[PDB]
């Protein structure tokens, strides 16, 4: 049915499960990948490099979204959502990514450029995928408030 797809990224690995009707498609883009990420440093210590396997993806989500122009559709617009669910079911978990990029930034190694790379292509890639945010979420607080639960000032 499918063809997993391993994101060779030095140290840092990942695995896409890929369909095999994009396939072709997926397997040229990590072709490319490889080229654009530098050679692995002190373990992912350096400045871009993947120092865990959410950005490993992460930066993918990036620069597949940097080949989609959202007016036409395309080929690798298949593969940007295909990545993007894989993305968001292995290493989010029905919450937001700021919650990923702050706990990742808690617990692993804090470089905070990098986590804040992550939300800026993965929204790009998540919007881009014309997937729009057009779908409220149950963030604790505002569903508390909603219920009654809490009470908010906005504050300037």
């Amino acid at each position: 049915s499918t063809r997993p797809l391993t994101l060779s990224h030095g140290s840092l690995e990942h695995v896409l499960l890929v369909p095999t009707a994009s396939f072709f498609i997926a397997s040229q883009l990590q072709e490319q990948f490889n080229k654009i990420l530098p050679e692995p440093t002190e373990g992912f210590a350096a400045d871009d490099e993947p120092t865990t396997p959410a950005e490993l993806v992460g930066k993918f989500l990036g620069y597949v979204s940097s080949l989609v122009e959202p007016s036409k559709v395309g080929q690798f617009d298949q593969v940007l959502n295909l990545c993007l669910t894989e993305f968001e079911n292995c290493y989010l978990e029905g919450n937001d990514i700021h919650a990923l990029a702050a706990k990742l930034l808690q617990e692993n190694d804090t470089t905070l450029v990098k986590t804040k790379e992550l939300i800026k292509n993965y929204i790009t890639a998540r919007i881009m995928a014309k997937r729009p945010f057009d779908k409220k979420s149950n963030s604790a607080l505002f569903r508390a408030v909603g219920e009654g639960n809490a009470q908010l000032v906005a504050i300037f």
